[PDB]
């Protein structure tokens, strides 16, 4: 199995050829666990720069058949450079492990913040939505669709700003295929899971959860949650204001082509009235 | 870009580890011109084994941004071994070019055969559909979906056997993603572009085009073709027999889950009444 990715492996001087090596880092406390390894607080020794080192075990990746998914994740995320996207500085590997050198997000996940506060006020919510829409606008400039936006995948920077993480499901979506529609089924012509509008739906779900403290299609079985999503069946508690309802309802369209542009989110009158950014 | 693919580059003794080299091949006449380089008739020098060598220029692949598509195509196709799938024996590369070592299909494309004969009789049609269904059944057993089946991508071996070619749009489609449906849009839960049923629709279009000489949703604009596909709007000429109509109508279903399994195609009584296979 080849661990040669189109992603950087060069040593970086964080006080501003030689490839990364594990001995470049001091390791600190584990930050979390995954199915394939762990994430550690770490520090590059020459600069003393704090970062996160994600360690994945090759045997576990290859047994689960997810090694090409990791390769794509690293290749996509390492070429994104935006203040609301978690940086992937580079990667390296040894006989047993793959290492991802990540930006450290010191304030945790939005998931944990929702556990602590139950729900967010309108200003905190609208500020988060602006940051996310800015990040997703940049992603679309690079023809990247994230496709797995959810509170556990939103980390928090030193200023409390959002950091989109987990590009394990993302795709770069920029032809003889479409030159001829005659043999393509409707789902190949429409390409809905390859549509940037995928991420606009999750933006609506998140705006709802931030304000309400529960996601709009929540149900006690997966099948009922799918029915509610498929039928776009959701309602608002009384306290949700008219502007928030308008934004969320505009985002949660079954047909991806009916969802709004990111500019229309960034300029929505409820966003501009409550966002500090 | 990295040309280290998860695909074989080992020299093969064809008449029954050293890596391929350009000097292993006597390059004969061109077989065709592609977007990024030509395909040549060639023989491996030690064995005199006759094959096709596709030469692609790295500068052109990288300029066009299609090099990860080539990587995926090579990795997928080089691990498929079936008599009705065009073999990709291996690849190699030098400073300027990538080389694909391919099975030579001497008898051209089904697309050309259809141009020459205008339409096929029911025996040839059922035989071809049998071979395609066998090849696609094998693909799906490897969790590979082809997604670009059409007459131009069906080559003919020396006994007239179909060889499925062009895996440039295929996906290997075997999580935390589905662990939480609450944040996913309908199109991400359904995953229709990653459903093996994609290829069953194309098989129905092919069965119709083989018998009729034109595909069922043909229209002189792209928008009208899409509209007819979307509504599954098509008609049968009087000469298409009821048995063929039954099979084609079962395959051409908007809802992919309503399309039959490949075993049902192979076992359809019109197929077995007419196939020589
Ligand atoms: N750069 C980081 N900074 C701070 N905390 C992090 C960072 N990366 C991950 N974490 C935390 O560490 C835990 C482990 O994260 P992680 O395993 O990457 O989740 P994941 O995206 O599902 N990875 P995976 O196991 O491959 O599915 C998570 O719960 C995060 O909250
Ligand atoms: N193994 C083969 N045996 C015989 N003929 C072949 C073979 N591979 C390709 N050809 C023919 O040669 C022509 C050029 O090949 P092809 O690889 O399909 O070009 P292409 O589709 O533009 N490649 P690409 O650059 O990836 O888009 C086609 O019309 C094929 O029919
Ligand atoms: S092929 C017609 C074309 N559709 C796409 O480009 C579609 O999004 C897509 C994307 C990726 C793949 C791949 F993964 F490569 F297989 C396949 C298909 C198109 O013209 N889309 C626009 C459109 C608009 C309205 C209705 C239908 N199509
Ligand atoms: S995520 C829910 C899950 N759906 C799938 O597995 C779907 O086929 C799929 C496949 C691949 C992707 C990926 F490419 F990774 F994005 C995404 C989705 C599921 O629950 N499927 C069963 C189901 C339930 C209800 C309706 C339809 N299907
Ligand atoms: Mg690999
Ligand atoms: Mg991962
Ligand atoms: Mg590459
Ligand atoms: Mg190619």
């Amino acid at each position: 199995m080849s661990y040669s990715y189109d992603a950087p492996s060069d040593f970086i001087n964080f006080s501003s050829k030689r490839q990364w090596a594990l001995e470049d880092f001091e390791i600190g406390r584990p930050l979390g666990k995954g199915k394939f390894g762990n994430v550690y607080l770490a520090r590059e020794k020459q600069s003393k720069f704090i970062l996160a080192l994600k360690v994945l075990f090759k045997a576990q990746l290859e047994k689960a058949g997810v090694e090409h998914q990791l390769r794509r994740e690293v290749e996509i995320q390492s070429h994104l450079r935006h203040p609301n996207i978690l940086r992937l500085y580079g990667y390296f590997h040894d006989a047993t492990r793959v290492y991802l050198i990540l930006e450290y997000a010191p304030l945790g996940t939005v998931y944990r913040e929702l556990q602590k506060l139950s729900k967010f006020d309108e200003q905190r919510t609208a500020t988060y939505i602006t940051e996310l829409a800015n990040a997703l606008s940049y992603c679309h400039s690079k023809r990247v669709i994230h496709r797995d936006i959810k509170p556990e995948n939103l980390l928090l920077g030193s200023a409390g700003e959002l950091k989109i993480a987990d590009f394990g499901w993302s795709v770069h979506a920029p032809t003889t295929l479409c030159g001829t529609l005659d043999y393509l089924p409707p789902e190949m012509i429409e390409g809905r899971m390859h549509d940037e509008k995928v991420d606009l739906w999750s933006l609506g779900v998140l705006c709802y959860e931030f304000l309400v403290g529960k996601p709009p299609f929540e149900a006690n079985t997966y099948q009922e949650t799918y029915k509610r999503i498929s039928r776009v069946e959701f309602t608002f508690p009384d306290f949700v204001t008219e502007g928030a309802r308008d934004l969320i309802s505009r985002l949660l369209k079954h047909n991806p082509s009916q969802r709004p542009m990111l500019r229309e989110v960034l300029e929505h009158p409820w966003i501009t009235a409550n966002s500090s950014k």
